[PDB]
């Protein structure tokens, strides 16, 4: 009777008149299966999801803004900014809930590296709206493999991976996650771009056409977090219906927070002790430093682990009593010799010399112009793995002081007879761009007067001929590696006033950074009054 | 629809007279099809939807820009189980009216790889001879591309 078992289940669940006829007529097809079969045994992973697919399984959506906020950082740090806009995605659709929603509305993206926050977001945001996240492990598809599923033209006709997040899931209103969309290639026959957009559409996200589920199944409730690292990749015809947020990234205060209570111990208990050894907060500052530099945080975390297990052979070795602890003194103990030196000031004020800060894609750097005047022609040598286009800023600022010599009290002819040379350690990276003109601008001035430039002010902006101040790229990350170098001032051009902001609030008290328009403004601030070697001639 | 383009309109009232002023001759007679420019500041073919809606049309679209295969426009051959037919058929199905207006949908980024140049296949449609006689996997019949207005839009025209 197992044969008329698939009545009792198909008559019973749901049932929308979408999905009804689907069943009437093979309902019956299907019972020869005595001998074969061709069309007998391909159905049984017909009704196997029809008869345990979920139907009208409904969940009380929060309303709460609350609901969420108090939980979202319950889970993650900082992201001020970028909570807001997560925020601005949720209400939107609770502001005209049931109807007049699911027709036309954003979809969410999350961009950004691999490292931080992407997928714990996912279990985050949708355990905050009472339903069922689902990390669809989308690397792994670039091409007409598996995003819709196939044809019953075998008897391994299993639903598609997507559609089968319909099926792990119990509920029909549930939350449903993407990861890392820029591993596609749509460049061959079956456009692996053309089925994600009937998938993610804002309108006809209620059928999602198939091969074997020949029905396209409608489903009314679908949150959707979608995830990436780059805009290039991900299909054209979807991202121009994405309201995307980015991801930034974190810095060296968060990340001293976020491994003090949840990477530390999610490590320290999978490492067997279970309690029995703890890490000072002034320790994990040198793992953030002198072996952290990514990103995100999946470096980090592994260093911790490997302190834990390392840690945890040394009982074996030899036990000891309760906890043992760990602070910044014996940390080469455990994760072996440094990898990257800190970035440290200098303090002493030094002649013809000056701190540049650079933008890298994984934090900041503080470099150290310095440049020199000896007797020579008037050449002009750039040393140092120099970009094209910085070195051009060189004279850039050069020519400026070539027609200022009294005004700074420079020699007069000090284009004719100093041979300058500048200098950018160290000597293998390659360094390019034209926003460090304006250090540039004052150890130049700086070597020529012989008054030593303090170094205790960390500077950056890119120069004009006649003098004016240009804005700059990059103010975040630039200050942030200033401060965490021990640097309380700096100066910047007045166009980047407004980007300010975005630092946080304890940085911005710390320094006491000096906004200037013109370089007239730098050279007398930064420039020791006296004299202290003699000149060229 | 818009706000201005006084100086824009136009240039469309001075291409559909060529259709209507002479029927039957000279109104599928291989016209030149439109292209437009602009800075990247303004929505360009949103007047697109606003052309068949101007003239109680329906209008469909299929990315050419993506139309580089055989799954695409191209048909699939009735041996097989189970196949799906080309994109042009599907764009007159999904619609109920035979002159479906398209846009140009990416074609800007225009590849020509295998399994069928997009462009040849334009060719049967658009040659004011040859629309009446397509030809199919999904069937073999000499089938009638009766019309397909193309509103050629974008700001490329190398490729
Ligand atoms: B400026 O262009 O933003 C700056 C100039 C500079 C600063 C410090 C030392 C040398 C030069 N350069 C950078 O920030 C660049 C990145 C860049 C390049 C072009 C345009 C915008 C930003 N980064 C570096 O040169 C760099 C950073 N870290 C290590 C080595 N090089
Ligand atoms: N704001 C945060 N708070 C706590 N942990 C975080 C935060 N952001 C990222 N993480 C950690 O980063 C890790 C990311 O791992 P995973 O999700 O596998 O990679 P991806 O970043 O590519 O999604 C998680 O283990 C998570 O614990």
């Amino acid at each position: 009777s197992d044969l008329e078992a698939l009545r009792k289940k198909i008559e019973e669940v749901g049932m929308p008149e979408a999905v009804k006829t689907k069943a009437l007529k093979e309902l019956d097809r299907l019972e020869r299966m005595q001998q074969g079969s061709p069309e007998a045994t391909v159905a049984r992973t017909y009704l196997d999801w029809l008869t345990e697919v979920p139907w009208s399984k409904a969940d009380p959506e929060v309303l709460d803004i609350n609901h969420t906020r108090q939980v979202l950082d319950e889970d993650h740090y900082g992201l001020k900014d970028v909570k807001e806009r997560i925020l601005e995605y949720l209400a939107v659709r609770q502001l005209t809930q049931g109807l007049d929603v699911r027709n036309k509305a954003p979809i969410l993206v999350l961009v950004g590296p691999p490292g931080v926050g992407k997928t714990s977001l996912g279990r985050s945001i949708a355990r905050s709206m009472n339903r069922k996240f689902h990390r669809i492990s989308l690397g792994g598809v670039r091409d007409e493999a598996e995003i819709r599923g196939h044809r019953r033209t075998y008897i391994g006709a299993m639903p598609g991976k997507l559609i089968h997040a319909m099926k792990q899931v119990g509920v029909i209103n549930p939350v449903i996650l993407l990861d890392e969309i820029d591993k596609m290639s749509s460049d061959w026959r079956g456009d692996p771009a053309s089925a994600m957009l009937e998938v993610l559409d804002p309108e006809q996200n209620n059928t999602f056409t198939d091969h074997y589920l020949d029905v396209p199944y409608d489903l009314s409730k679908v949150f959707f977090i979608t995830t990436a690292n780059t805009l290039q990749t991900i299909p054209r015809p979807l991202l121009d219906r994405m309201e995307v947020i980015e991801i930034p990234g974190y810095t060296n205060m968060e990340k001293q927070a976020i491994a003090r209570q949840y990477l530390w111990p999610k490590q320290v208990r999978e490492s067997g002790m279970e309690g029995r050894i703890e890490v000072t907060d002034a320790a994990i500052l040198r793992v953030i430093s002198e072996y952290t530099r990514e990103a995100g945080v999946r470096g980090l975390e592994r260093e911790l682990g490997k302190i834990a297990r390392k840690g945890a052979k040394f009982w074996l070795e030899g036990a000891w009593e309760g906890l043992r602890t760990i602070d910044a003194s014996d940390i080469p103990t455990y994760l072996g010799i440094p990898r990257y030196r800190p970035d440290k000031a200098e303090t002493e004020p030094q002649v013809g010399t000056a701190q540049g800060l650079a933008w890298t894609p994984v934090g900041g750097t503080l470099l150290t112009i310095e440049v020199a005047a000896v007797p020579g022609s008037g050449k002009l040598s750039l040393t140092g793995q120099l970009g094209e286009v910085m070195k051009e800023s060189a004279q850039a600022a050069l020519t400026y002081l070539r027609a200022h010599t009294q005004d700074y009290g420079l020699p007069e002819d000090f284009y004719n007879k100093v041979d300058l040379h500048v200098h950018v350690p160290d000597g293998a990276t390659p360094k390019d761009g034209p926003s460090a003109g304006i250090t540039m601008a004052t150890a130049i001035a700086s070597a020529l007067s012989r008054r030593p430039a303090r170094m205790d002010i960390a500077m950056t902006g890119e120069v004009s001929l006649r003098g004016k101040v240009m804005p700059i790229g990059g103010v975040k990350e630039k200050l942030l590696a200033a401060h965490q170098a021990g640097i309380h001032k700096i100066v910047l051009p007045k166009d980047n006033e407004a980007q300010l902001e975005e630092l946080p609030k304890e940085v911005l008290e710390g320094l006491e950074i000096k906004l200037v328009e013109d370089v007239g403004e730098v050279l007398e601030y930064l420039l020791l009054p006296e004299p202290t070697m003699p000149p060229v001639v």
